[PDB]
Parts: structure tokens; sequence; C-alpha cells
């Protein structure tokens, strides 16, 4: 179930710019079943502050309406591990990513949900079997993706 | 797009009594998002007739609550694809089964869904590499699995 795969040697300013979620897997199907489940969230940007933490601007389904959300992870001693303030305090994994095209990510609080990011609104073959790859390890019950249409859209309607 | 996998030398009869709906995939999100999708069934047993053509008995959600339902699949000149009156008429594809273990089929109208079932409740990793195989020439966007407890459910609960 536990992540095992992080990125080594990551910088985290090259990651800095636009992302799309082109996929996204979860452990349990109600995490992403409807357009409103908790952890249907899809990914604007990414903007790492000075002192070498994250922060995300993402959209959420929320109210019957597409909400822009802003959003702080917090670095740790790990280059790769980050983490989110909650209810109950929840982790970021950055599994890998070549800057240029693709990242792929999973969070944790036992829940867990992954998605494949890349640059462009483009069906990324190469690195949706990196996606499928790191996710055959782990214990997923749903997978969702996106089209070219789609990526274009708020809250890929 | 279309399903070109097909069993060769099918024989309906042998396919007869309970099955478990272990993983199902389809074109379209909203065909499985939530808990009263169109194609989110889930599949009780297989009964066919001695003249060759299919009866199904099924799970769907539906009022919200988990109703029975009994459906007939009518032959066709091929022994592995077989016909369900509807609002258009829509295409059942058997693509792969050993009788015993597990069985991959497929329905058509363009939207399509498929689904890996199984004879028991139990995660069988090699059908699982064999509905991912055939799936990876399909253009697929949601996929899902159960757990045995859930497999247990009506309805998948
Ligand atoms: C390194 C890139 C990681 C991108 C992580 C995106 C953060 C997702 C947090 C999801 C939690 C729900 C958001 C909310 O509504 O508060
Ligand atoms: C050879 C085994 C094939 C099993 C096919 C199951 C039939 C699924 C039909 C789904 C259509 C929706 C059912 C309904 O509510 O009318």
């Amino acid at each position: 179930a536990s992540v095992t795969q992080t990125m080594k040697g990551l910088d985290i300013q090259k990651v800095a710019g636009t992302w799309y979620s082109l996929a996204m897997a979860a452990s349990d199907i109600s995490l992403l079943d409807a357009q409103s489940a908790p952890l249907r969230v899809y990914v604007e940007e990414l903007k790492p502050t000075p002192e070498g933490d994250l922060e995300i601007l993402l959209q959420k389904w929320e109210n019957g309406e597409c909400a822009q959300k802003k959003i702080i992870a917090e670095k740790t001693k790990i280059p790769a591990v980050f983490k989110i303030d909650a209810l109950n305090e929840n982790k970021v994994l950055v599994l890998d990513t070549d800057y240029k095209k693709y990242l792929l990510f999973c969070m944790e609080n036992q829940s867990l949900a992954c998605q494949c990011l890349v640059r462009t609104p483009e069906v990324d073959d190469e690195a949706l079997e990196k996606f499928d790859k790191a996710l055959k390890a782990l214990p997923m019950h749903i997978r969702l993706s996106f089209n070219p249409t789609q990526l274009e859209e708020q809250c890929h309607i």
C-alpha cells in the first residue's frame, strides 16, 4: 500500500509553471467517483516558493460550481516529500518527472491517490506507461483519464 | 475503438452459472461514475437457453435501491457475438474465457464498456493482466475494480 518510489535528486524549482492532470487513480472508488469527490482535483499551476515550499493552484468542483483553490505544500527533510495541512496531515510524494513533459505524484494519509501530470493538452502514451507501472505496485480501484478537449476546460467538463 | 478480439470456438453452454464482476471499464467516465451510472451493472448469473440464446441476471442500482434485473441476449451468426434489445440495438462480444475461472466481455453501440468476470470472490491477478492487455487496444477513460468483501454484497456496496 505504502508508496516507495520517489524521484532521486528532485529540483523543485524546475517543476514550476503549468501542468495538466492527464490521469488520476485512487485506492477507494468514492474518492474519485463524482465531479465533487474529495480528491477529484485538477492541477492548474505549480509555484515553488524561494524558501523551498510548493504553492499549488487547482480547480475543484463544489456547490454545483467549478472553484479555483490555492494550496500550500510545506517541505520536509526529503526533497521529494511535502506536507499539506488538513483535518489530518497529508503527505505528497513526487515519484518521477523529466521536468519538460511529465510528472507523477501521489498523496497519502489507509487512503491514497496519484496523478499523471503533463505540460501540454496531449495524450502522452509514454508518461501513461510509467504511470501504470508505478501503480502496478499499489492497491488502486479507480482510474480516470481525460481527452485533449476536456483538458482545456474548467474542471475537465 | 471497435472491438476486434473475440473468443475462437466459444461454447456458450460452458459459461453457465455464477460469475462476479471483478472489474469494469468504459470509454466515457459518465457511464460508470456513480452507483446509478447507465452501465454500472453487476453480473449475478449466466443461463444459456437450449436454443442458444443467453439469459442474464444482474444487479443495477436505481431509485436509491439495488434492483434485480433479468435480461436476454439473442445469438447472431457469430458464436461470440450476441444482441440485446434496447432504445438502440447493442452488441455483446465475448473476448476470452477459460470457462472454469474467468471470462472477458465488452458491449457496444461510439460508446463501449467491458468487464472481467470470475467464478469466485477472489482477486485473480492473471485474469486482470488479460483484461488490461485487451483494453490497451481500446480508448478507455474509466476503470473500476472491487475487493472480496465488496464482491459478496448486493451492488458491491
Ligand atoms: C508536486 C505536485 C503535487 C500536486 C498536489 C496537489 C494537491 C492536492 C491536494 C488535494 C486535497 C484536496 C484539496 C482541497 O479541496 O482542499
Ligand atoms: C456473455 C456475458 C455478457 C454479460 C452482459 C451483461 C449485460 C449488460 C447490459 C447492460 C445494459 C443495461 C442493463 C439495463 O439496465 O437494462
